[PDB]
């Protein structure tokens, strides 16, 4: 589905404006979309700076792009409203970057059946087809969960599905908008002779028995060890859950055969960054005590040090027993390092250790925040699947909570909630311009080959009530009462979101639910300065 | 352990000249590891026509190759006496396309010890590594599987190794020379901005429910079902074979429930060959009738049949039920087409059916022969190991046979027999120039990945005795007396291979024995037209 043609290729770093007419959430989410090129694929975006072809994102009629680069200098794409989806502008760039929509494919009618009588009138010029002397699949097969296809009921005229597939089990499969399938990147990848990306730097799940390049340390008290299984617990690793026989395992770090303030320290290998900021993730389990530790340092070299020079970075303390739990670091570095982890066992007493497993590493922002859900099966679909977040501070300073609807037979809904916190008397009412993110993990071993789903909104300072309140306001004022796990009682002001925000078949499919567990990734940042571009 | 710069990169194509002091199995081997890089990278080869730098393979002392393109004009390349191995030729091409020793590293001792008190006096100066200002190990972990890093005896003096892997699993896994590592690969085809290969064409191990872009035919009787597992056989798939719970897929036609001469046919996506030349293979279990076949067509689109015209290629009957077969198809497809799989139910009675699975295609040749080892893991070791094929015929009428040595305690051993056929009176002896390459097979699933055991020999019809007879002359003359398994007698020549064809560690690492099975393929091919290159 790719445009055959020299002269449709774009430069790998594609040069772009964000126009005035965008909303301001829509320009966040470009940006964001922007990130999600630069960890999988060797595209680039910049500021436009006098190249003569460039993109010029701007809010018209729509979602639109041309396909390929059209060489006719200012180049329009179309992220209008309801456009401001980070799926939605990877697909209108996988447009501009050469791509038609998968059923364009000349072999497309021996997977999907178009029908024609059910299209609505003058609506069928989009389901077109092109030949394979201008069109060139990349010698990969058809792709139902390609991001560029649309779904069953795109221009339908009724209830009934406009496109067919004949593979049944795959007629609610088409028009995913989560990211990038792996087909997607294999053919962009491909066109554009990807080698590697700018923000991707490491991934390590300890399947194969050189375990990543990550070195043990001789000057310390103990080794961690790859093991499958440790008899107080994990008793599987985190990347198979037990699914492989003799495949799963994982690095352990036994406190209980130790004295207290022993260390053992596991090294990664040499990595040189190429942006100046990374967020290292990794799951851990705890079946030793809550005074056992681990410490993550940055090891940095320079013609000053040639040894290299530690640096703390964070101390992850009180660690929950019983369950996988996922963390996120925020490194700085700009100069060439390892990643160091020392597991030290403390005065508790310990009849397990530290494991850690599914490791990730990339130029890319943490979250500012995680939702850890357990036990979240039985929610899907039920009434009582009315789940609230723990409460967090925003960057600014507001208390906002997380609410995710499951109750609904068909559709997830996520809201954003502003809720009273401790700084309301100093804050800004109402709430202006900031851009709650809300991504729901699709927690595969590899964040290369992740669908995570993610809806961002932007709190509108003008937005009111049937009532005549702000919409945004302290939630004391507009706010409802509500009452804390603990009995504590608040205000909870206007819920803000999506009811669509993913089907309950995509909720269980991949690696969204794993352990029977969820996690949400949340970020509220102030984007005001977008504002101007 | 690439090398830095950019002028030290040749052309994705290399032009190359065979020099005549080669020997003519080495001849022969440098060509057929040009076909493993067609298959598995962008690098290609070409004759040498008049380009200024181009590499001249000749018979110096030793293997050897200059690292990266150094635009001297004539690069040369030794493949000298006892380097006629695929695995070392690819290797010295690694070289040549600009890689140093894997051990060469930065960071190779957190990965390995040098034992530098049992280095030969001299040779110390082959353990020399280069820092990173010059060497570029391109974002990969240092790979102790790689082609390019030496065994643990290199240049040792005594019986003691003179390099140790700190992870002491790896001690006898350094100094591989059977194929590619995946990370050898990774590095090169990233070096080189590889997008695709030459020679490679698809890989479909049915894992997905969209079966690698096959179609189910609607001109036809019955359906192939994507199942797990068939009552009757067999009880999983080939490609995980029940590894994995709730994965591991192929397709059944189940022939017990349909009408003799009925009809199920699958058939593929849309192909485009390049070369001329297609081998198709795959794996087959039969759990229904001994009058099943499996018949495959390629379907060959034209400007005269735009719905495109079948032609039959091969009729597979008389399957072996209980067990997976392995088959190779040859194909010569210059055309777009795609595979037919037409499986026939027969007259006998079927409590079955016919199962597909693991099936690769590629521009590549197809061996002439295969030899087929059930029940193979208790023989290695064991006095009573000594194994003989089938006897084969080769293209140009020789009779012959091969002989694998599982006895010894740390080597298999395999060697090429000539044996008395029906053509001997008609045949060139003493047998001149005949090339014969004996493969392991590493059985992945992807053929991409498959790290085959190859060995290749040249009859010499020079090649002498301790009594005076020609080695290979016809072995009714020559011969020692030998019974086939059904008690027909025969005269069975001299063997000629290797005793050190493979370790038996690494017999039984990755994929060479896969369900207790062993594949050894064969071609016999007559390379005299090599002696004037
Ligand atoms: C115990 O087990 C033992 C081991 O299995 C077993 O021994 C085997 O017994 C069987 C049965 O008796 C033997 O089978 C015979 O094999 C012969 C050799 O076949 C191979 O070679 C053929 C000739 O190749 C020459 O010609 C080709 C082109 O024609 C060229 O491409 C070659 O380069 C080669 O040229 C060279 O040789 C020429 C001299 O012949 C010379 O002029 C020339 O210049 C050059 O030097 C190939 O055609 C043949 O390929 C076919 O068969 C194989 C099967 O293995 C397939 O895989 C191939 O795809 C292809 O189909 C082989 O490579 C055969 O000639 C002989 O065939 C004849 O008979 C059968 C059965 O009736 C017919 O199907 C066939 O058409 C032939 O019929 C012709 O001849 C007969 C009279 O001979 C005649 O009646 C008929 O009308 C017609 O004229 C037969 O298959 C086998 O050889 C034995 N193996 C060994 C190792 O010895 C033993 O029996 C068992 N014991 C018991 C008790 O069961
Ligand atoms: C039942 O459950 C409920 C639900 O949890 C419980 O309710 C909680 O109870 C606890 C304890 O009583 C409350 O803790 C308190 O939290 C407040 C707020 O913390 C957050 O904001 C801090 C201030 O942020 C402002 O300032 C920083 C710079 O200082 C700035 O960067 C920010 O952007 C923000 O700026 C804005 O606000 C300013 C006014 O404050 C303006 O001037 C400015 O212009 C901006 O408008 C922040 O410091 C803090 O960050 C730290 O802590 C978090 C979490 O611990 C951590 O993640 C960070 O890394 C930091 O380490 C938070 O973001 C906090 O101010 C209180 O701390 C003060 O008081 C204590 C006691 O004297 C001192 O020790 C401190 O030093 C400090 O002086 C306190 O921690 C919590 O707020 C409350 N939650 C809710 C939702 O109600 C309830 O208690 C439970 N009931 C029972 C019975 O158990
Ligand atoms: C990906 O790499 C290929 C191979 O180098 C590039 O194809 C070449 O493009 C130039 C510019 O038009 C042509 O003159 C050559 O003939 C092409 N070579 C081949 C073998 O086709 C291609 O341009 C690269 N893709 C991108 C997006 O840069
Ligand atoms: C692989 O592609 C890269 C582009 O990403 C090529 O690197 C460029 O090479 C040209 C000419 O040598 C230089 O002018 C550019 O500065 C290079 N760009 C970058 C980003 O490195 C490289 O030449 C290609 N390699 C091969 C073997 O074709
Ligand atoms: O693919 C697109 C959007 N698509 C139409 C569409 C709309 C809603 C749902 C679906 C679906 O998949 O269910 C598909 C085509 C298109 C082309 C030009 C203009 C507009 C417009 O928005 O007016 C829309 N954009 O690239
Ligand atoms: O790398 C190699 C092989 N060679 C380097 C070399 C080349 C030419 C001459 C000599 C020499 O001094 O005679 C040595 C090192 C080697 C040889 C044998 C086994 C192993 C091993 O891996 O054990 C390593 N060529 O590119
Ligand atoms: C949609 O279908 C209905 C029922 O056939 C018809 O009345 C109407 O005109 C159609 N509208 C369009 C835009 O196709
Ligand atoms: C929620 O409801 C589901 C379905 O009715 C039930 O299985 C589950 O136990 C309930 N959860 C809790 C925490 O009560
Ligand atoms: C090898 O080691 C032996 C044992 O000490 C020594 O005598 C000999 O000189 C050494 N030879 C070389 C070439 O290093
Ligand atoms: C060969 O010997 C091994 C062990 O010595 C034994 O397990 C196997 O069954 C034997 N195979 C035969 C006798 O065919
Ligand atoms: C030697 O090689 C040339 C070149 O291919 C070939 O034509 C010739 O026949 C070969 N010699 C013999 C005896 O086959
Ligand atoms: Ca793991
Ligand atoms: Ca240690
Ligand atoms: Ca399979
Ligand atoms: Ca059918
Ligand atoms: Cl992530
Ligand atoms: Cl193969
Ligand atoms: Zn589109
Ligand atoms: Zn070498």
């Amino acid at each position: 589905n790719s445009i055959i043609g020299e002269k449709y290729r774009w430069p790998h770093t594609i040069p772009y404006v964000l126009e005035d007419s965008l909303e301001m959430n829509a320009k966040g989410v470009i940006l964001n979309a922007f990130e999600r090129y630069r960890l999988k694929t060797c595209i680039d975006f910049k500021p436009w700076a006098g190249e003569t072809n460039y993109i010029s994102v701007f809010k018209g009629s729509g979602c639109w792009s041309s396909v390929g680069n059209r060489r006719v200098g200012k180049q329009e794409l179309s992220i209008g409203a309801n456009c401001d989806r980070i799926a939605t502008v990877q697909h209108e760039f996988l447009h501009a970057l050469g791509f038609w929509h998968e059923q364009s494919r000349s072999d497309r009618d021996d997977y999907v059946r178009i029908m024609w009588d059910r299209i609505l009138s003058g609506r069928e010029h989009n389901f077109n087809t092109y030949s394979d002397d201008i069109s060139d699949s990349l010698n990969v097969p058809y792709d139902y969960t390609s991001v560029m296809h649309y779904s069953k009921t795109a221009f339908q005229n009724g209830t009934e599905p406009t496109i067919v597939t004949r593979i049944s089990d795959f007629e609610d499969v088409i028009g995913q908008r989560m990211d990038f399938s792996d087909s997607d990147l294999l053919k962009l990848n491909q066109l554009y002779n990807c080698s590697s990306s700018l923000s991707f730097m490491d991934s390590c799940s300890f399947e194969l028995e050189n375990v990543c390049g990550m070195i043990q340390s001789s000057g310390d008290n103990a080794d961690w060890q790859r093991v499958s299984q440790v008899p107080r617990g994990p008793e599987s690793d985190h990347s198979n859950m037990g699914q492989c026989q003799g495949s799963g395992f994982f690095m352990h770090f036994d406190s209980s055969s130790v004295n207290v303030g022993a260390t053992a320290v596991l090294e990664s290998r040499t990595l040189y960054p190429k942006r100046g900021f990374q967020c290292l993730q990794f799951y851990l389990y705890n079946s030793g005590s809550e005074s056992d530790q681990l410490n993550i340092y940055i090891r940095e070299y320079s013609a000053d040090n040639v040894d290299g020079n530690l640096t703390l970075v964070e101390e992850i303390k009180e660690i929950p027993t019983g369950s996988w739990q996922l963390y996120h670091v925020t490194l700085k570095v700009t100069k060439k390092f390892r990643v160091v982890f020392e597991g030290r066992k403390g005065s508790g007493a310990s009849l397990g250790g530290l494991s850690i497993d599914d490791i990730n590493l990339s130029e890319t922002r943490c979250p500012h925040h995680i939702w850890h859900i357990r036990n979240f099966t039985q929610f899907i679909g039920s009434p009582n699947g009315t789940l609230y977040s723990p409460p967090f501070y925003s960057s600014k300073g507001y208390a906002f909570q997380i609410y995710l609807n499951l109750a609904h037979v068909t559709n997830a809904g996520i809201y954003f909630h502003l809720i009273s916190g401790a700084n309301d008397d100093q804050l800004q009412w109402p709430c202006p311009w900031q851009q709650a993110t809300m991504t729901l993990l699709d927690q595969n071993p590899d964040i290369r080959q992740r669908m995570s789903n993610q809806r961002s909104i932007t709190t509108d300072p003008f937005m009111t009530t049937d009532n005549g309140n702000y919409f945004w306001d302290r939630p004391s004022k507009v706010g409802t009462v509500a009452l804390f796990s603990n009995g504590t009682q608040f205000r909870r002001g206007g819920g803000y979101g999506t009811s669509a925000f993913i089907t309950h078949e995509r909720l269980k499919s991949r690696d969204f639910i794993k352990g029977d567990d969820v996690y949400i990734l949340l970020t509220v940042e102030d984007i005001s300065h977008l504002n101007s571009t």
